[PDB]
RNA sequence: UUGAUGUCACGGAACCUUUGUUGUCUUCGACAUGGGUAA
C-alpha cells in the first residue's frame, strides 16, 4: 500500500531550482538539462504564461536513499544477521539511453559474488533496488498546491564560478534558481511499498533517511511521518519644470540614501542663513512632499519606507537613463572587517554590485565560498594545486579525499538594516583628475556581525586530520578571509570561542543513538550538543606556518585630514558642501559614525608611489597598456589576469576627534571683492602638532614577496618614499590638508624597515617713491598688464621624475610688521554675551593662519609678476549708468504684438528686435531691489531700436557685456595653459605646489590689554569702520567701447591703525558709534614670529626661481594679508632659512648655495619672452613699497559732499571736474601713488 | 507531470582590475532719485 510519508524536508539552506526547458530539447544532449540532473524543476500547467509550481522527481530521493544505504551497510556490520547483503549488482544493456551513469566507485565491503539472476528474495539491497514500479514513486511538491507567477517571482537566480588555484580569475561560470525555506518550509510527497519486503528493510529505508545529509542539493532535515510611477512623475515634471537636469542623478543618490529611517527626512539640511531655499531640497517643494509622504499613515513600517524610497530612486535612474568517525565542530565567525559576496541583479541598475541579501532583508553566508575558501586552503597547506578537470574520474589526491565527506551549514545574520554604500574613482595619471565616466559604487555589508558555524566531517582515520587541525588553527587565530574584494580589504573572519566534540567510531551504541534522534542537526538538536561540547581544539600533530605576515602601521599626522564623500553631504543636519568620510559598525543593532580612512585611498596612493620611482625600459611604466605582461608592479600588485599579493586594510583614528568647519571664498582678481559662485566649505577633521592625529592599521603581506629581494627593495623604496612626505594623505592636499610626518613599520622581521631611514642674504630694493607730507593718497591703484601672454609651451605631466627637474621641500619664516586679523566666521557672539563680534583663529588653543589665504596672497603677486590669465574673474554683469540732463528719446506705446511700438505726436510705426527685451528685463532687476532703498521711450536710427526705458530719465543700460571688455588674451583659461595655471593648476590639470598652516614660536602679544590682565591667552576687542561693498561702475566711467580694463586691484601700505585704536574716524575724525552694521574683532600686534613649509614637484630651473623670487620678494618689500586691508592692517614679510631637494630615496642634498643660479636664471627666461617690457614690472615694486620712516603716508576714503568733514575734504560731488573727468579715471589710477588731492 | 537494475553535482568562491581626486585669500566705498526746465 502507499505508506504516505509527507516527508517535509525543513531545509536549513535555500535550496535549488532549474529552469525550464521544452520538451523538444529534453535528451541526454542538452548541456543545461545533464547539469541540472540534482536539482529542483519548475512545473508549468499551461505554456502561455509562467504560471506553475515546483515539482521534484522520485529518482532524486531513490538515487539519495540508495547511497545512504550503500554507506550505512558498509559501516555498521557489512552483513545483517537475517539476511548478508552485496554489494550491488549494477549493469546497463546500453550506454547511450542512460542521460547518466554512476562514474564514481562503489565501496568494497564484501567480496561475496554477484547474485543469482533469477532469484527472488537473495539480498536486501537488490530487493529494494529491485530485479525482481511498485517501490518508490514519489514527487515532492509545494504545501497546499499554491498558484505564483513564475520561478522569478517565488525566488531569484545566482551564478557560481570556478576559479583556478594559481591565477585567480574565474574561467567558466553557470546559473541556478535558488528558493528560501523561511515562507517555504515543508514539502509533501508518498513512498509506495508492496507490504512484501522484511522489517530490515523499512528500517534501512527510515535510517538511511534520517542519515541523509545533503537533498535537493542543500543541506536540510529530513523529516518523515501603485502610486510610486506618480510620485516620479511629480519630481521629474518639477526638475524639467524648473529645468537644471544635470542634477537628477545627484537627487537619485540623495533620495536613494534616505533608506536608513523616516526621521532623517525631517532633519534635512536648510540654507546657510536657516531658510527653506536649499539648492536641491527646495527647488520646486520637494521637501513638503517628502514630509507629507512620511506623515502617511501607511508608510508607517521601515520596510515599507525603505522598499518606497528604494523604487523611487530605481525609477528616476531609469527616467533619468572498516572504522568510520565523525566530527561537530562547531564556532562564531565575528566579522572583523567589512564583506562583500556577488549577488548581482537586475532591478537596481543604480548600483553595479550588490551583497547577497536574504528575502527577509538579512546578510547570507553561502556555503559555496566557504567551500571555495577551503579548497584554497587546504590546496596551499598541501603545496598540490588540484589540475582535475569536469567529469572523468575523480581524482583521489589528498586534498579531494579529505573533501568527500566534509560539509559546512549557512548561516544568517540578525542586524536586518540597509547597507551602505562605497565609492570608487580611477585617476589619469598624465593629469591628475578623474578620468571621464570613471565613477562608479558598490554595495558594502556593515561589520561586527555574529554567525553561527557547523562543520561535520565524516572521516575513515583516528581523530581529525593534520590537514584540517592546522587550517582551524589558521582561522582561528584570524588568518580565515573568506568574502570576496579581499585584495581591496572586505573579508576578515576569526572564529571566536572554538568548542568542538569528536563525536565516535562506528560503534553499535553510541552511533546507533546518533541515528535514532536525527543527528541532532536541528536547532534543539544543536543545542543539546552545545550543551555537551568541551572548549579547546587539538593541536597540530605537524604544524606548517600560514602564508600571509601581518604587518603594522603607524602614521602621524601633524594637520586636518579630509576624505570626500559627496553623496553624504545632501542628508547631514548641517548644510556642509564636503564632509569627512564616516563608516558604521554593528554596536548591538546601532551605527555609530566612526571616523576612518578609505583602503582605497590608501591603496592607491601606495600602487602611484611604487609606480612613480621605477624604470621598465626607459618608459615611465605608468603609460604602458600591461593587460599581459611580467612588469615589477603587475607581478606584486596584480592585474586583470593575475590576483595580487599584497591586501590592505582601512585605517582608523586612535582618539575621537570631532569635525571643524572651515569656508573659503572666491575674490575676484579685478574688482576686490567677493566673485559669488558658491560660499563652498568643508569640515575637515581636527589636527594640530600639539595633538597630532594619531592614524593606526595593518596590511597583510605574502611571504613569499617578502622573502624575494627585488620585491621588497621597491616596497621599502615606495615606503621611504612616503615617509620623505612626497605623497600626502586624504584629498585637498593644495591647501595644506593631509601632511604626513612619520611612517613606522613593525612585525617585518627588520627587513622592509632595513632599507628606509649658510643661507644667501636676501637682495637689496632699488625702488624710489616720493610720499609728500600733506597730500592725501587714494588706498587703491590698479596696475595694467601685458597686450599677449606666452601660452605656447604644453604643460609637464606627472608620470616620472625626468631629468632636469626638481623636487624637494621649503621652510620659511614670517614676521608681522602690521597689526594682523583673520577672523573665525564660526561664532557671532565670542565677545558680545544686531553687532557681529568675532575673534582671531583658534584650532586646539593654539592660534595659527590657515594656508589656503596665503596661497591666495602668493597667488597672486605671481600672477602679477608674470603675466597670465585672471583665474578667478567674472564675465556676466550688465553696468548701468545713470545719465544727466544734457537727451532725444522719442515717446511710444507698446501694446501691438507682432506690430511691435507706435509713435506719437503732442506731448507708419517701427520695429522692436529681440535683444531689447534682454535689456529691459534686467533693468527692471536693482531698479527695485536696491541696496540703497504702456508709454514707453524708444531710440531709432532708421528701423531698429536701441534701447527701451519705462521713465523719461533713466540709466541707460550697456549693450556687451563686461566679459568682452579687456583682450582676448586675458580672458580665463578654463582648458596651451598660462604660466599661472601650469604651476597652480586647473580645474582639469593638478597644480605642482603645496602650502600648509603657520604656528607660532613665541609667546602672542595683543594690540590692546584684555578685560582682566590675567593670562595672555586672549586678547581685547577693537571697533572697526564700516565695511561696504566695492563697485567697478566707477572704474568704468560710460558705455563707449573705448572704455575696457585696467588690469589688477592692490592696495598700498599706510600706517591709519593708529586712529582706528581709539575713537576717531579714519576720514572726519569723528568717533564711530555702535549700529548693526559696525565691527569689533582680535588684533595681533605687530612683531610675532611665524614658520610654515612649502612643497614642488617637478619644476623648472627657471620656474624655482620665479617661485623663490615671488614668495620673499626682496627685503624693503612686503605683502598683504589679513581684515580690512584699506585701513592699512596687516602686512608681513617672507624670509627664506633653508632650501632641500631630493636626488635618489636614498640621498637627499641641501641645496642652499644653488638658489643664486635659480634666482639670476629666472630673470634670463623672462628676456626671452618680453625683451623691453619693463614698465609693468617695475609699477608692481611701487604698489608693495613698504612706508619707511618719516614716510607715514595719509590715506582715506573721500565722502561724497564737501560739506562734510569741514577741515577742507573734497568730496565725490565736486570731483568729478578738474582732478578727475570722464576720459581720465582709467589713466589717472595707472600711475601709482597718484594724489587726488 | 518521476519513469527504474547506476546522478561522487557534498564536480565549481561573480572571482579578477581603478586614490570622489581636482581649481577658488570670509574679501569689501560711492551715490540713490524722476522729472525739473518746459506752452
Ligand atoms: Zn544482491
Ligand atoms: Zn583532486
Ligand atoms: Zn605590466
Ligand atoms: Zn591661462
Amino acid at each position: 500500500m502507499t505508506t504516505t510519508m509527507k516527508i517535509s524536508i525543513e531545509f536549513l539552506e535555500p535550496f535549488r531550482m532549474t529552469k525550464w526547458q521544452e520538451s523538444t530539447r529534453r535528451n541526454k544532449n542538452n548541456k543545461e538539462f545533464v547539469r541540472g540532473q540534482a536539482f529542483a524543476r519548475w512545473h508549468r500547467n499551461k505554456k502561455d504564461n509562467t504560471k506553475g509550481r515546483p515539482y521534484i522527481t522520485g529518482t532524486l530521493l531513490r538515487s539519495a536513499v540508495i547511497r545512504s544505504a550503500e554507506n550505512l551497510l558498509t559501516l555498521s556490520d557489512g552483513k545483517i544477521s537475517e539476511k548478508t547483503c552485496c554489494p550491488g549488482k549494477f549493469d546497463t544493456e546500453d550506454k547511450d539511453r542512460l542521460l547518466q551513469l554512476r562514474q564514481r566507485s562503489t565501496l568494497r565491503w564484501t567480496d561475496k559474488n554477484p547474485c543469482p539472476d533469477n532469484a527472488e528474495t537473495y539480498c536486501p539491497f537488490c530487493e529494494l533496488l529491485g530485479r525482481s514500479f511498485r517501490i518508490h514513486f514519489g514527487n515532492l511538491s509545494l504545501p497546499g498546491k499554491p498558484d505564483f507567477d513564475g520561478p522569478k517571482a517565488i525566488g531569484s537566480q545566482r551564478v557560481l564560478n570556478r576559479v583556478d588555484f594559481k591565477s585567480g580569475k574565474a574561467h567558466d561560470f553557470f546559473k541556478a534558481y535558488e528558493v528560501d525555506h523561511t515562507r517555504f518550509p515543508r514539502f509533501e510527497g508518498e513512498i509506495t511499498i508492496d507490504n512484501k519486503v522484511s522489517a530490515e528493510a523499512r528500517k534501512l529505508l527510515c535510517d538511511s533517511l534520517k542519515f541523509t545529509d545533503r537533498l535537493c542539493g542543500a543541506l536540510c532535515v529530513i523529516r518523515f511521518d501603485n502610486l510610486a510611477e506618480k510620485t516620479a512623475e511629480q519630481i521629474i515634471s518639477i526638475l524639467d519644470d524648473n529645468k537644471k537636469t544635470e542634477y537628477t542623478r545627484l537627487l537619485a543618490d540623495a533620495i536613494r540614501s534616505l533608506r536608513r529611517s523616516s526621521k532623517l527626512v525631517a532633519g534635512l539640511p536648510k540654507d546657510h542663513d536657516g531658510k527653506d531655499d536649499h539648492y536641491l531640497w527646495d527647488i520646486g517643494t520637494i521637501r513638503q512632499i517628502l514630509t507629507t509622504s512620511a506623515d502617511t499613515k501607511e508608510l508607517k513600517n521601515a520596510g515599507k519606507w525603505r522598499e518606497f524610497c528604494e523604487k523611487l530612486g530605481e525609477a528616476l535612474y531609469l527616467k533619468s537613463k572498516s572504522v568510520l568517525k565523525e566530527t561537530v565542530v562547531c564556532g562564531e565567525l565575528v566579522a572583523k572587517t567589512p564583506f562583500f559576496f556577488g549577488a548581482i541583479d537586475e532591478d537596481a541598475k543604480q548600483t553595479a554590485l550588490q551583497v547577497l541579501l536574504t528575502p527577509d532583508n538579512k546578510y547570507r553566508l553561502p556555503r559555496s565560498a566557504v567551500r571555495g575558501i577551503l579548497r584554497r586552503d587546504l590546496q596551499t597547506y598541501f603545496d598540490s594545486p588540484c589540475n582535475a578537470e569536469l567529469g572523468g574520474r575523480p581524482c583521489m589526491c589528498k586534498t579531494c579525499r579529505i573533501m568527500r565527506g566534509i560539509t559546512v551549514m549557512d548561516a544568517r545574520s540578525e542586524y536586518n538594516a540597509p547597507p551602505e554604500i562605497r565609492h570608487r574613482t580611477r585617476i589619469n595619471p598624465f593629469t591628475g583628475t578623474v578620468a571621464e565616466g570613471a565613477l562608479f559604487n558598490m554595495e558594502v555589508a556593515p561589520e561586527g556581525i555574529v554567525f553561527p558555524f557547523q562543520l561535520r566531517y565524516r572521516g575513515s582515520e583516528d581523530g581529525l586530520p593534520d590537514a584540517l587541525k592546522t587550517v582551524l588553527k589558521w582561522w582561528a587565530e584570524g588568518q580565515a578571509f573568506m568574502s570576496g574584494a579581499a585584495s581591496t580589504g572586505k573579508g576578515r573572519f576569526r572564529m571566536e570561542n572554538a568548542k568542538y566534540e569528536t563525536l565516535d567510531l562506528s560503534d553499535e551504541n553510541q552511533r546507533n543513538d546518533y541515528l535514532k534522534n536525527w543527528g541532532w542537526r536541528d536547532e534543539k538538536g544543536l543545542e543539546e550538543l552545545k550543551k555537551r561540547l568541551n572548549s579547546g581544539l587539538p593541536e597540530p600533530g605537524n604544524y606548517r606556518d600560514p602564508k600571509w605576515h601581518e604587518i603594522n602601521v603607524s602614521i602621524e599626522m601633524a594637520s586636518p585630514f579630509i576624505n570626500g564623500d559627496p553623496i553624504r553631504a545632501a542628508v547631514d543636519k548641517r548644510g556642509t558642501a564636503v564632509v569627512t568620510f564616516v563608516k558604521y559598525k554593528a554596536e548591538g543593532e546601532e551605527a555609530k559614525p566612526v571616523c576612518a580612512y578609505k583602503a582605497e585611498s590608501f591603496r592607491g596612493v601606495i600602487r602611484s608611489a611604487v609606480a612613480r620611482i621605477h624604470m621598465e625600459d626607459g618608459v615611465p611604466l605608468t603609460e604602458l597598456t600591461h593587460s599581459d605582461c611580467e612588469c615589477l608592479l603587475c607581478q606584486i600588485f596584480g592585474s586583470e589576469y593575475e590576483a595580487g599579493k599584497i591586501r590592505f586594510e582601512d585605517l582608523v583614528f586612535e582618539s575621537d576627534p570631532e569635525p571643524v568647519t572651515f569656508d573659503h571664498v572666491a575674490i575676484d582678481r579685478f574688482t576686490g571683492g567677493a566673485a559669488d559662485k558658491k560660499k563652498f566649505d568643508d569640515s575637515p577633521l581636527p589636527g594640530s602638532p600639539a595633538r597630532p592625529l594619531m592614524l593606526k592599521g595593518s596590511f597583510w603581506i605574502r611571504r613569499d614577496v617578502l622573502e624575494d629581494e627585488e620585491y621588497c627593495k621597491a616596497l621599502g623604496k615606495a615606503l621611504a618614499d612616503v615617509n620623505n612626505g612626497l605623497y600626502p594623505l586624504g584629498g585637498k592636499s593644495a591647501i595644506g590638508y593631509g601632511q604626513v610626518k612619520s611612517l613606522g613599520i613593525k612585525g617585518d622581521d627588520k627587513r622592509i624597515s632595513r632599507l628606509m631611514n649658510a643661507v644667501p642674504e636676501k637682495p637689496k630694493t632699488d625702488a624710489e617713491v616720493r610720499i609728500e607730507a600733506e597730500k592725501v593718497y587714494y588706498p587703491h591703484y590698479f596696475v595694467e598688464p601685458h597686450k599677449k601672454v606666452e601660452r605656447e609651451e604644453k604643460p609637464c605631466g606627472h608620470q616620472k621624475f625626468h631629468e632636469g627637474r626638481l623636487t624637494g621641500k621649503i621652510r620659511c619664516k614670517l614676521i608681522t610688521k602690521t597689526p594682523l586679523i583673520v577672523p573665525d566666521t564660526s561664532n557671532d557672539d565670542f565677545f558680545r554675551p544686531y553687532h557681529k563680534s568675532y575673534a582671531f583663529f583658534r584650532l586646539h588653543k593654539q592660534i595659527m593662519i590657515p594656508g589656503s589665504e596665503l596661497r591666495g596672497m602668493v597667488s597672486s603677486v605671481y600672477e602679477t609678476v608674470t603675466n597670465s590669465c585672471f583665474r578667478i574673474f567674472d564675465e556676466t554683469k550688465r553696468l548701468s549708468w545713470r545719465m544727466d540732463a544734457d537727451q532725444d528719446f522719442l515717446p511710444g506705446r507698446v501694446t501691438a504684438d507682432g506690430k511691435h511700438i507706435q509713435k506719437f505726436s503732442e506731448t507708419e510705426e517701427y520695429e522692436i528686435p529681440e535683444k531689447a527685451r534682454i535689456k529691459y528685463k534686467e533693468l527692471l532687476r536693482v531698479y527695485n531691489n536696491n541696496p540703497q532703498a504702456d508709454l514707453v521711450y524708444f531710440k531709432h536710427n532708421e528701423k531698429y531700436v536701441e534701447d527701451i526705458v519705462p521713465v523719461r530719465i533713466s540709466r541707460t543700460v550697456d549693450d556687451r557685456m563686461i566679459g568682452k571688455r579687456m583682450s582676448a588674451d586675458l580672458r580665463p583659461c578654463h582648458g596651451g595653459l598660462c604660466p599661472a595655471c601650469r604651476l597652480f593648476g586647473t580645474g582639469s590639470y593638478k597644480g605642482r605646489v603645496r602650502f600648509g598652516f603657520a604656528s607660532l614660536e613665541n609667546d602672542p602679544e595683543w594690540l590692546i590689554p584684555g578685560k582682566n590682565p590675567g593670562d595672555p591667552f586672549h586678547g581685547g576687542p577693537v571697533m572697526l569702520s564700516l565695511l561696504e561693498r566695492p563697485r567697478p561702475t566707477w572704474s568704468i566711467p560710460g558705455s563707449d567701447n573705448k572704455f575696457k580694463v585696467p588690469g589688477r586691484k592692490f592696495y598700498v601700505h599706510h600706517h591709519a591703525w593708529k586712529t582706528i585704536k581709539d575713537g576717531n574716524h579714519p576720514t572726519t575724525g569723528k568717533a564711530i558709534e555702535q549700529s548693526p552694521n559696525n565691527r569689533t574683532v582680535e588684533a595681533l600686534a605687530g612683531g610675532n614670529s611665524f614658520s610654515f613649509e612649502i612643497a614642488f614637484e617637478n619644476l623648472k630651473e627657471w620656474e624655482l626661481g620665479l617661485l623663490i623670487h615671488s614668495l620673499q620678494l626682496e627685503k624693503g618689500l612686503a605683502h598683504k594679508l589679513g581684515m580690512a586691508k584699506s585701513m592699512g592692517f596687516g602686512s608681513v614679510e617672507i624670509d627664506v632659512e633653508s632650501v632641500r631637494l631630493r636626488k635618489d630615496w636614498k640621498q637627499w642634498r641641501n641645496g642652499n648655495s644653488e638658489i643664486p643660479n635659480w634666482l639670476g636664471k629666472g630673470f634670463a627666461k623672462l628676456k626671452e619672452w618680453f625683451r623691453d617690457e619693463l614698465d609693468f614690472i617695475e609699477n608692481l615694486k611701487k604698489l608693495l613699497w613698504f612706508p619707511e620712516g618719516d614716510q607715514a603716508p595719509r590715506v582715506c576714503y573721500p565722502m561724497l559732499r564737501k560739506k562734510d568733514d569741514p577741515n577742507g575734504n573734497s568730496g565725490y560731488e565736486e570731483l568729478k571736474d578738474g582732478e578727475f573727468k570722464k576720459e581720465d579715471r582709467q589713466k589717472k589710477l595707472t600711475t601709482p601713488w597718484t594724489p587726488w588731492a
